[PDB]
């Protein structure tokens, strides 16, 4: 299609690797480039953190008001808001809150201990029916985005059709889910992204996700005016160890698939 000759071209330009995919939900309808490779997840990975504690929320109700506390061991690289809450607490909120809107890596590595560690992050993939997901790592290793190494990873498609399931569709309960949604729409991360090769007059929410090797990723939910909503994913990654954000190839290829609609 037009749509993936100008992704393709879009990705022999920019040097990296390029994973897209989009779900119209208008008619269940995906556009997929790379779309059953492997990606380092980095950030986006938060998402399914947070989706899993407010999986557990629906039996314990009150959940999400436990308070945790912040000790001056648990900040790791990035940390803009536990940095704020040190020798305190936060509650699981607060900490789903950062995690997802500033990529507080303090917060992921909470919720990743409230879920008994990687593997209670990765169960919540599989019981809601993603078998390509899969966290290893706690922040801040979880972003060493290594060519070939499966650690850490998923599919555009997965994660789409997860994030697709998470927002729009019933994998949580109502009240969770309209949390998580606006929860992804106050996400300050995004501006350069997705969003920006978007109409401005579309709702978004999303989540980045920045690593090494360059690792530029980008996932979203896109409500457009009068129109169905779209789930995008927007996965890049470099050859070089050392390589600079690239931020642009993914407000560029938001820009690609929106004009193929
Ligand atoms: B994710 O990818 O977003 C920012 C942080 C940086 O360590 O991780």
């Amino acid at each position: 299609s037009a749509v993936q000759q100008k992704l393709a071209a879009l990705e022999k330009s920019s040097g990296g690797r390029l994973g897209v995919a989009l779900i119209d939900t208008a008619d269940n309808t995906q556009v997929l480039y790379r779309g059953d490779e492997r990606f380092p997840m980095c950030s986006t990975s938060k998402v399914m953190a947070a989706a899993a504690v407010l999986k557990q929320s629906e039996t314990q109700k009150q959940l999400l008001n436990q308070p945790v506390e912040i000790k001056p061991a648990d900040l790791v690289n990035y940390n803009p808001i536990a940095e704020k809450h040190v020798n305190g607490t936060m509650t699981l909120a607060e900490l789903s809150a950062a995690a997802l809107q500033y990529s507080d890596n303090t917060a992921m590595n909470k919720l990743i201990a409230q879920l008994g560690g990687p593997g209670g992050v990765t169960a919540f993939a599989r019981a809601i029916g993603d078998e390509t997901f899969r966290l290893d790592r706690t922040e801040p290793t979880l972003n060493t985005a290594i060519p070939g190494d499966p650690r850490d990873t998923t599919t555009p498609r997965a994660m789409a059709q997860t994030l697709r399931q998470l927002t729009l569709g019933h994998a949580l309960g109502e009240t969770q889910r309209a949390q998580l949604v606006t929860w992804l729409k106050g996400n300050t991360t995004g501006a350069a992204s997705i969003r920006a090769g978007l109409p401005t007059s579309w709702t978004v929410g999303d989540k980045t996700g920045s690593g090494d090797y360059g690792t530029t990723n980008d996932i979203a939910v896109i409500w457009p005016q009068g129109r169905a909503p779209l789930v995008l994913v927007t996965y890049f990654t470099q050859p070089q160890q050392n390589a600079e954000s690239r931020r642009d190839v993914l407000a560029s290829a938001a820009r690609i698939i929106a004009e193929g609609l």
